[PDB]
């Protein structure tokens, strides 16, 4: 498998949902970047995977579950299958790697991107070696109810730029926001 990412939208105030949804409107574009990041793989024929834990699947609106060209992994200690729509459930984040390297899953699947949420975000970002977190900063506070562990600026380092990220502020709905990646490798 190739690179281990997260990626995430997240308040000034480091608010990720609100009673099964985003704490903000919706914004069309950063969920248009969202569905480019996590599909484009960076060989032919290999797919990315996408891992989230059981809440976040649920909060997707049913239209779009699964996430269309990725391998949908939900986590979860509880369910005894994949949920209506899902293709892999795993019972914590070791195993969903652990079936990366299964020749089943193996040179099929390029990246895989953690989508979230609280758990599974603070459980990649420690998990040891090579990192990136890519970070949406909604730049307002917006009442959250599931926040994003603290980036410990230590470890990780936030890049000057990255191809097919834009540098500029965005705006949509009347909401600024940037596109911020972070590296780490420990
Ligand atoms: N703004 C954003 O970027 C963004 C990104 C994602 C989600 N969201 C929002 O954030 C919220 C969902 O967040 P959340 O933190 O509550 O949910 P979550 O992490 O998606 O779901 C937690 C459930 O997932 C399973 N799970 C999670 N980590 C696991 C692990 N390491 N091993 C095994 N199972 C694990 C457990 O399922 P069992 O209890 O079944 O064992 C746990 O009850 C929703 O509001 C969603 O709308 C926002
Ligand atoms: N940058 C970025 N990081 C992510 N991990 C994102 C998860 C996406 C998952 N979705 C699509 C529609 C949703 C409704 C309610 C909760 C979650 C929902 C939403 C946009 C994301 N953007």
């Amino acid at each position: 498998v190739g690179s281990l990412n997260c990626i995430v939208a997240v308040s000034q105030n480091m608010g990720i949902g609100k009673n099964g949804d985003l704490p903000w409107p919706p914004l069309r574009n950063e969920f248009r970047y969202f569905q480019r990041m996590t599909t484009t793989s960076s060989v032919e024929g290999k797919q990315n995977l996408v891992i989230m834990g059981k809440k976040t699947w649920f909060s997707i609106p049913e239209k779009n579950r699964p996430l269309k060209g990725r391998i949908n992994l939900v986590l979860s200690r509880e369910l005894k299958e994949p949920p209506q729509g899902a293709h892999f459930l795993s019972r914590s984040l070791d195993d969903a790697l652990k079936l990366t390297e299964q020749p089943e899953l193996a040179n099929k699947v390029d990246m895989v991107w953690i989508v979230g949420g609280s758990s599974v975000y603070k459980e990649a970002m420690n998990h040891p070696g090579h990192l990136k977190l890519f970070v949406t900063r909604i730049m307002q506070d917006f009442e959250s109810d599931t926040f994003f562990p603290e980036i410990d600026l230590e470890k990780y380092k936030l890049l000057p730029e990255y191809p097919g990220v834009l540098s500029d502020v965005q705006e949509e709905k009347g909401i600024k926001y940037k596109f911020e990646v972070y590296e780490k490798n420990d």
